[PDB]
């Protein structure tokens, strides 16, 4: 379809902001926090047909999810959150939010110049990552 075309490839994490407020705000605990905060995690996107998959590999923990868009699914995060998720793309933003216990955060990925900027918002607070092309 060329869905997601520009998002495909292997990408490597350069920089963050406010993450560890934003793991708070989620309700991630100290430990997770810090080691979390320190990895530096390779993201491969890929597609096949309607299927998305996002795979991270860190030092920290490997999580992969496929999808399609609009199909709301099973998701165990990288802090062990079991949530229920759903990603579409609006306006070329691919946009994820994640629902449980309650609660519910939206994770942006877009492609800015040669980058693609994660953006994580929990409540009011935003945790922006930026990776770029491993
Ligand atoms: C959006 C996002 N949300 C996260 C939410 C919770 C945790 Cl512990 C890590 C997260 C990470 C980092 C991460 C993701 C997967 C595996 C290891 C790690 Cl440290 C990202 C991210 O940069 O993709």
């Amino acid at each position: 379809s060329h869905m997601c075309d520009a998002f495909v490839g292997t990408w490597k994490l350069v920089s963050s902001e406010n993450f560890d407020d934003y793991m708070k705000e989620v309700g991630v605990g100290f430990a997770t926090r810090k080691v979390a905060g320190m990895a530096k995690p390779n993201m491969i996107i890929s597609v096949n047909g309607d299927v998305i998959t996002i795979k991270s590999e860190s030092t920290f923990k490997n999580t992969e999810i496929s999808f399609i868009l609009g199909q709301e699914f099973d998701e165990v995060t990288a802090d062990d959150r079991k949530v229920k998720s759903t990603i579409t793309l609006d306006g070329g933003v691919l946009v994820h939010v994640q629902k449980w216990d309650g609660k519910s955060t939206t994770i942006k990925r877009k492609r800015e110049d040669d980058k693609l900027v994660v953006e994580c918002v929990m409540k009011g607070v935003t945790s922006t990552r930026v990776y770029e092309r491993a």
